[PDB]
Formats: structure tokens, C-alpha cells, sequence
């Protein structure tokens, strides 16, 4: 399935509500269901790479665009104190769900070290 | 300067011992002197952006470029079970040094939230 057969899929394709921050041809930016931070969101791809272990030399702009996206919405919602940007890879990363996306949290002191 | 002025600055000119895990000709991968994990490096651009929120548009593919080269080492370093990505941005992100840098942390579980 395309935006994948996860529940990002079902995000990407409207056919479940989330919080939708940005939207572009590439990407999708929405707040998280689990906030960890006063602000937390994600910034995902629309093309389904289920890890970043597994991505490609090709993708490495789509990446980027990912981080870029994502300094854009925090400068949006208003992070001038900053934020952590993450993205967890397999078990030992915590990765919730099988489909890359980039964290993004502020709002407050985050610390060290970082879980 | 090229490379910067920062303490990463010295590193990317060999003027500082650092542990180099990879190299080219757009970053430096290097591990962490105070780790945070069984196994902690930082992926640096050779091209010095003071952080992340001063970031260009055209940067896109270097940030991604970044993630490429740490996923490729995370591999190469036996990471298999899984890893956790982190750019830190600002005072609260937790930002020690002016120069963008990527933390790869592994070899054991990583906790929620991260930070």
C-alpha cells in the first residue's frame, strides 16, 4: 500500500484524522497523538521507507527535506528556544511504527541523555 | 576558516585527535568523547551551519547526506538491534556545540521520551 499498509499510511491518505501542521508533494507534518514535549510533532515522508536502515542513497534529499520541513514548522509554532529533532531505528531505537518520521519537541527544556 | 571556528572545526582539520569512523568530502563521522551509550558518534558537515534553525533551503541534501552516512555507519558499526538519531537545536534542545551535528546512539535500549 502507498503512504504504506501503517497507520502514517491511513494519515497520508486522509482516511484517519490527525493534527496537520504542513502538508506537501513530498511530506506531512502533523502533531503527535502521544506528545512528549508541549509542542511534539512528526514530519514524515509520503513515500513509504519503513526504517531509516533501509533507506536509499537516493532518498538522502527527501531526508533533508524531512529536517528542513520540520525547522520550518517549529520556527511556525513558535520554538525560538529550540527543540530535538529525532528518529528512532529498529527495537533498541524505540521505533513505534514501520514508516520513517522525524520527531520534532520543544516547549521545553529537553535533557540529556536523550532517553 | 573552513570547517569553522568550534572545537568540531579543529577536529575536521586534523589540528585535534578525534576517533574518525568515516570521511568524505561533505561530513566527518566521529565518536562521542562523553557517550552516551555503548556506542555514541556525531555526524558533522564539513561546510560549517552554526545549527540547525540557520539551515538553508539548498542544505537539503547535505542534512540528508548526514542521516546516509549515519545510518551506513550504525551499520558498520553493528548496530543491528537498532539506534536513535538526535539533533539537538538551541537552549532547550540541549545544543553544546555552535556546529550541526547528528548523535547516533546504540548497543543498548533506548527509553522514551527522549529527553
Amino acid at each position: 500500500r502507498p503512504g504504506g499498509d501503517t497507520i502514517f499510511g491511513k494519515i497520508i491518505r486522509k482516511e484517519i484524522p490527525a493534527k496537520i501542521i504542513f502538508e506537501d508533494d513530498r511530506c506531512l507534518a502533523f502533531h503527535d497523538i502521544s506528545p512528549q514535549a508541549p509542542t511534539h510533532f512528526l514530519v514524515i515522508p509520503k513515500k513509504h521507507i519503513s526504517q531509516i536502515s533501509v533507506a536509499e542513497d537516493d532518498d538522502e534529499s527527501l531526508l533533508g527535506h524531512l529536517m528542513i520541513v520540520g525547522k520550518k514548522c517549529a520556527a511556525d509554532l513558535g520554538l525560538n528556544k529550540g527543540y530535538r529533532m529525532v528518529v528512532n531505528e529498529g527495537s533498541d531505537g524505540g521505533q513505534s511504527v514501520y514508516h520513517v518520521h522525524l520527531h520534532v519537541l520543544g516547549g521545553r527544556q529537553m535533557h540529556w541523555p536523550p532517553g
